[PDB]
């Protein structure tokens, strides 16, 4: 058992670096642990110790309870919006003032955690929405894999008639909304003033509720997409690549992976960007920012890159990993990773707002499950959405 190999390292330990996450278990907590073994081994005296502090939600929570009590952990998993937060406190190291190397990190995600010009944080488990599918489902009704969002909505209503039930599965929730939203031209931030209420916004809102009414979307409301199936038929869902390897448990019948539907043809849709970077607190010791350094090197190394990703779904963060031989090999016999690389080139982030953590969840999720779950109109819920942001902005 990883955790207790660590336990042990960090016992006969000089210095330790306490990194929080927000890993629950499956392959992420799996992956991440067995790379912090492998890092505490080359080390001598000094190891990072894996702490898991629940969800991401409650990860942040206690990160911020710790600031409130002045004990800090090293190392942390952030979203780009909890960097924002964590940077009003002035709590983060930069990260080239540590020596690290950021040569041939995808700068699609570099470029999510610079803040006036400055580096705060290493991407590490970044993952990009990529459309599941059931093949077996797919073949057997003579549908074709859909690559744009006009032939997606057919062959969901398609196969819905066919099969007595909604085969396109979502959670109605902020991330959902989001694939919709940006595919259908929307933008969050207006001249620099936040808006949950644009056109584009109640026209997504409106073909998910749209969807539900006309049998072919069907809001899964208890557990994630993954725990459901097997239950009703399942065509199709629009979800986190880190969800790779717990849809392969849970599917009895043959998984797909696919590129976003976009627009038209000329692209696939863009894909919300999730997972996190991780961030180095000023209050840890030099020691401890030393042993940091090290073990972020050791993250964006090619080998580490190439295992994770394979183990996970998570998108390898360099150019490095995808020349890596373990990571070809894994490549050559499974082309969904190469699928998951090509969708992360089409990728686009929530704003970095400090605030937008709160909003995400209690506002503009509250909304989108006011409208699919208690048929609220789409527009009266993202226009109280709106003002509930704007009074909390405010304030
Ligand atoms: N706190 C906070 N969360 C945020 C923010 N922006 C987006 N998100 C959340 O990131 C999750 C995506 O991050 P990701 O690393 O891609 O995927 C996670 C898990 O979601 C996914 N998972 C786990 C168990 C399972 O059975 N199935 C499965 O797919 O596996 C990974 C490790 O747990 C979304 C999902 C959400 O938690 O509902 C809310 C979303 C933010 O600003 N703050
Ligand atoms: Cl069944
Ligand atoms: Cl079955
Ligand atoms: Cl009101």
């Amino acid at each position: 058992k990883p955790e207790d190999v660590i336990k042990e390292q960090c016992a006969r330990a000089k210095v330790v670096a306490e990194l929080w996450h927000g890993f629950t278990g499956g392959a992420p907590k799996a992956a991440l642990e067995n790379l912090v073994v492998e890092f505490n081994k080359a080390q001598q005296g000094r190891c990072v110790r894996p702490v898991p502090q629940g969800g991401y939600r409650d990860l942040s929570t206690k990160i911020k309870a710790a600031f409130a009590a002045g004990k800090v952990p090293t190392m942390a998993q952030a979203f780009e919006n909890n960097i924002a937060l964590y940077l009003e406190a002035k709590a983060l190291l930069p990260i080239e003032s540590l020596g690290v190397k950021l040569q041939g990190v995808n700068l699609t995600f570099l470029n999510a955690v610079r803040f006036g010009g400055v580096v705060y944080g290493v991407p590490f488990n970044k993952s990009i929405q990529v459309l599941y599918y059931n093949k077996d489902l797919l073949k057997k009704h003579g549908v074709p894999v859909p690559a744009t969002l006009e032939e997606f909505v057919a062959a969901a209503k398609k196969l819905s008639r066919a099969e007595g039930g909604p085969v396109y599965w979502f959670q109605p929730d902020a991330s959902t909304f989001a694939y919709f939203f940006f595919n259908l031209g929307g933008s969050y931030l207006k001249d620099g003033k936040l808006v949950l209420n644009s056109k584009e916004a109640v026209e997504a809102l409106t073909l998910l509720q749209n969807g539900v009414k006309e049998g072919w979307a069907k809001p899964i409301t208890s557990g994630y997409i993954n725990q459901n199936l097997g239950s009703g038929p399942y065509a199709f869902s629009v979800d986190t690549s880190a969800g790779y390897t717990y849809y392969l448990r849970a599917a009895k019948f043959d998984l797909g992976v696919a590129t976003l539907p976009g627009r038209t043809k000329g692209q696939p849709g863009y894909g919300l960007v999730q997972g996190t970077n991780l961030v180095v607190f000023r209050q840890a010791s030099k020691e401890e920012q030393a042993v940091a350094k090290d073990f972020l090197e050791f993250v964006l190394s090619p080998r580490a890159q190439a295992v994770f990703a394979t183990a996970t779904g998570y998108v390898p963060v360099t150019e490095g990993a995808l020349k890596d031989p373990v990571y070809q090999a894994y490549a050559a016999e499974n082309p969904d990773y190469a699928t998951i690389v090509r969708q992360s080139r089409y990728a686009k982030f929530e704003p970095a707002l400090a605030e937008w953590e709160q909003i995400r969840f209690d506002i503009l999720g509250q909304a989108i499950k006011e409208a699919i779950l208690n048929k609220a109109d789409p527009k009266a819920a993202l226009d109280r959405a709106q003002k509930l942001a704007e009074d909390l902005l405010s304030s």
